[PDB]
């Protein structure tokens, strides 16, 4: 029933909304403006292009996950084109150094570090409404204490305190952040260990309101070293897009993390562009359009960047090719 099918869909998607359901392997997403995330195959594997302005998207993983570096690659891109970026700390572990090595513009990044979870739900609230921050990060959910575990009164259990303060601010979050569109980004963790676980084992903090409210919800964990030498440079990086609103989910992204110098998006220039046969690697040399770029992935790659320009036409017409929007 091909055309009962679109009908049916059609009718879900007119009831519940767009993109309530798809196909997983449909070149479709939402028309959002969508910043990237400093990763070529994640902005991929969101299928829009990068994270949806507007929306609540959530990255969850473990310590040194790497989604750090992500939210610091966002809002470091945020701020290229303009945007205005706020950080919502309960963490305390903002590494500046490394932030601006990720072209994080720290002096103009907006902070705060609020005086319980609640406090920073509301200013994320807050600024949502303002309509004057295009992107908020909140680092992070679990380290969001409610103001009574904090008063000691912890008782209630932890678990329900914390899922009962996210579930009272995430309805109006998401509708203000919405209506200034902006994007707010929480970052959590798998949940501790009671429970046992149971669950879900990969259940994280906070209870159901972002798991349901979240437009995105990245799973993005260190899947094993990068070494330069017997020196280690980095980490292989898997993000996982386990919730998608914007685009098909379940599309993952896999790159690496240099130590210092953040995501390596050159490096996956290089893979996209061979993947898709944009670049030839065959033979002694690496090219694009007949041209030797480099020998082995790690000269094309060094190439690319000191050729921004034909970078950007590969990046361009990967995404042409990879991105999930109507061709
Ligand atoms: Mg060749």
């Amino acid at each position: 029933k091909q055309k009962a099918l679109a009908a049916a869909l059609g009718q879900i998607e007119k009831q519940f909304g767009k993109g309530s359901i798809m196909r997983l392997g449909e070149d479709r997403s939402m028309d959002v403006e969508t910043i990237s995330t400093g990763s070529l195959s994640l902005d991929i594997a969101l299928g829009a292009g990068g994270l949806p302005m507007g929306r609540i998207v959530e990255i969850y993983g473990p310590e040194s996950s790497g989604k750090t570096t992500l939210t610091l690659q966002v809002i470091a891109a945020a701020q290229r084109e303009g945007k205005t970026c706020a950080f919502i700390d309960a963490e305390h572990a903002l590494d500046p150094i490394y932030a601006r090595k990720l072209g994080v513009d720290i002096d103009n990044l907006l902070c705060s570090q609020p005086d319980t979870g609640e406090q920073a739900l509301e200013i994320c609230d807050a600024l949502a409404r303002s309509g004057a921050v295009d992107v908020i990060v909140v680092d992070s959910v679990a380290a969001l204490t409610p103001k009574a575990e904090i008063e000691g009164e912890i008782g209630d259990s932890h678990m329900g305190l914390a899922a009962r303060m996210m579930s009272q601010a995430m309805r109006k979050l998401a509708g203000n952040l919405k209506q200034s569109n902006t994007l707010l980004i929480f970052i959590n963790q798998i949940r501790m260990k009671i429970g046992v676980m149971f669950g879900n084992p990969e259940t994280t903090t906070g209870g159901n309101a972002l798991k349901f409210y979240a437009s995105v919800r990245l799973d993005i964990r260190r899947i094993g070293a990068v070494k330069e030498g017997e020196n280690v440079v980095g980490s292989e990086t898997r993000v996982k897009v386990v919730k998608n609103k914007i685009a098909a989910p379940f599309k993952q992204a896999e790159f690496q993390i240099l130590y210092g110098e953040g995501i390596n998006f050159y490096g996956e220039l290089v893979d996209l562009g061979v993947k898709e046969k944009l670049i030839e690697k065959a033979g002694a040399w690496y090219s694009y359009k007949g041209e030797k770029i480099g020998q082995g992935k790690a000269n094309a790659t060094a190439w690319l960047k000191d050729n921004p320009e034909t970078a950007k036409e590969i990046e361009k017409k990967v995404r042409e090719l990879l991105l999930s929007n109507p061709n």
